[PDB]
């Protein structure tokens, strides 16, 4: 049986090629990997049938996308994830913020919400009490304490937005594939609500191949591999 994986390019793809694929092949499976540079296509390819499983998103994004596009897909298990971080842009230290400082952020809703929550924790802005952090939007800002100019861009353009803004909040997969290091972040999201999940069409939730893939991502072997290959990543809660 052939298992077709869809992942964003870089780390999640490497997990498959370097570790998961060889493990599944020892069980007779032929594995195919399709890598994407964007966040939009994977879930569509999954629902269409082109992919049997994808690994590139967190639950809030999945939930948002599924609803918006009415797709019968669901999460299965979590994977080691590169954490979200606020990195040095033109300014190199949090201490250097000032009135009007610019901060770049991804512009899709589920990820943008994360930037606002991070700015609230830094005390740069103040979010209204009782709002859903998962859906925080500009309308949820009670006071822009430091008059921060939040610059929004397509998620993939964040690493290089650093040349044009004081600070840049970059998604981990893009930070890593752009030559950035997690240790370079000035502040990292403390939350664990965004550790990424693999997704599949609901129809395959109980399949045998998915059971094999699932244990391949949770064996001691994988855990050892992950510990040395992806230092600094947030681990699946189940671990
Ligand atoms: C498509 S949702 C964003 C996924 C990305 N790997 C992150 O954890 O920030």
């Amino acid at each position: 049986k052939e298992i077709v994986f869809g992942t964003t390019v870089g780390d999640f793809g490497d997990m498959v090629k370097e570790q998961i694929q060889p493990e599944l092949e020892k069980k007779g499976y032929t594995v195919k990997l399709v890598e994407f540079t964007d966040y939009v296509r994977p879930n569509l390819a999954l629902a269409e049938g082109e992919l049997d499983i994808n690994v590139f998103q967190h639950k809030p994004y999945l939930d948002d996308f599924k609803k918006e596009h009415n797709l019968d897909i669901t999460e299965v298990f979590q994977v080691p994830t590169a954490p979200l971080g606020l990195y040095p842009g033109k300014l190199k230290s949090l201490e250097e913020v000032k009135d009007g400082s610019t901060v770049s952020a991804p512009n899709d809703p589920s990820n943008f919400a994360r930037v606002l929550v991070m700015l609230d924790e830094l005390g740069w802005i103040k979010l209204k009490d009782g709002i859903n952090p998962l859906t925080a939007s500009k309308a949820d800002i009670a006071e822009n304490l430091k008059n921060i100019k939040i610059v929004e861009l397509e998620a993939a353009q964040l690493p290089r937005s650093r040349a044009d803004v004081d600070f840049a909040v970059v998604n981990g997969n893009y930070a890593i594939s752009s030559g950035m290091k997690l240790t370079e972040a000035l502040f990292q999201e403390p939350s664990f609500a965004y550790v990424n999940w693999s997704a599949v069409k609901t129809a395959d939730k109980d399949s045998q191949w998915l059971k094999d893939v699932t244990e391949a991502y949770n064996s001691d072997a994988f855990k050892a591999y992950a510990h040395k290959r992806f230092e600094g990543y947030k681990s699946p809660a189940a671990w």
